């Protein structure tokens, strides 16, 4: 399995997280609000966002990336994938994540 | 060192995080609330949870996993381990984490 | 690219996050509050902190570590670097992070 | 002006807040996530919710109540009006809140 | 009804809230984490706390105050009652709050 | 005592709160992040802000208002005073709030 992150305006975060679970593209999402500061086209931007921490099988990652890009309101969305130490994690939890990712 | 994640109902999060530090199974825990959406036995579940981001030596991970499973109220708890780039991290901070993990 | 974490008292979190983006040492920071429990010099410490989740090019990490250490109010600050699965992430987002990291 | 409070599931909180601002039923809304513990039909319930702290003109309250009852997903919604000390508050802020409310 | 506020250390906030709901001393509690900055014995204090926003019937307030003073870990606890506009609030919500309070 | 509310950009919320406590203009401040949706000059605005829930003595309110207007970065700042039921609240807490306010 892996963890994937994106950030969404709070309008869309929950909607999109819900869809991803309904469509079984991810097993589980944690959402929490966040304050983002970034450089964009020569300016320091400060925004209210929600982070989606998404739990998906390692092979379901490509499909997730595709879907995020379809649904995401930003020209250039964040999609950052983090590697999980699968063998140090709880075996039955990874198996669960794999099972719910169709 | 590594980072480990679990999610707990807010009732147990703080209690369990406190124990793990008192028993020196982890060096440090960050707790923050989270909204979780996941698939479970054919249903979309939506819950209030607290994420525990736990900082532990690389070899203390097995013991942490065992302890989490003993204390965790869920049939199938989340326990996800994330690999840390140890050499790009601050050396003295990893040494601290190692030292507090007995 | 990589993700880097530190935790700061809420007094300094925002200030420091802002500087790092203005100085183009990181592309983007997400800040969120956190409750931290850790062992320090024989005692269980409980504090209000803010987590800075920082997005930086893989080679800009050394400079970030140096800067964090210059600005951070703690004797021993947290600086934890997490490896990103660059090829499973969105290519154009990594390119963006690289571009904003001077 | 007055402050009104409601709690919504995260899936509806942001959507509904947005609408109330756009329709000029409230001047401003502050949303923040919350863990709700409540008694309901003989069960202790524990939910992820988002609080909407709404700023509205005194004369706009009944419309807000009406609209909240229309849009709210719950059978029995929360609508709680908090008493503002209008003389002690800042005049220009109250005026702003009056001017954005219809 | 009225709203009552207190702040607790995270280790006690969730436990205490749960009790007050179970004992039917409050109908509902919303908890959310908070950073507290306060003056105490000549020191500026900075703490992680969790706010409990409690819904109780008017006649239930003194019991709530009494129970808060019994359970609260602090020498001098916070107990602040906020004035609800009962006529402008939703009747059925107030009634619900009355019915869950003893 | 009374409760006063304002909202600030995250870059100023913590700094300003700290000052008001140090100068003994408020006894205590609770800060928490918030997503603000508000109407402003014909635009629906969506911002990251931090709420300051401030505890002050009744006679200290005007100074607090004055100081908030001085320090606040916004042209038109939020300053909203919430009505506390002083008899129903805990006497010793009110007294503490009076004693820390000048």
């Amino acid at each position: 399995m892996k963890i994937a992150l994106t950030n969404l305006p709070p309008e869309h975060g929950e909607r999109i997280a819900r869809l991803l679970v309904e469509e079984h593209i991810v097993a589980c999402v944690n959402l929490y609000p966040v304050h983002s500061i970034y450089s964009w086209k020569g300016e320091v931007c400060s925004e209210a966002e929600v982070t989606l921490m998404m739990k998906v099988s390692t092979q379901g990652i490509e499909r997730l990336k595709q879907r995020i890009c379809e649904l995401h309101p930003y020209e250039l969305p964040e999609f950052v994938v983090i590697e999980v130490d699968n063998n140090a994690s709880l075996r039955e939890y990874i198996d669960f994540v794999k099972g719910e990712t169709h």
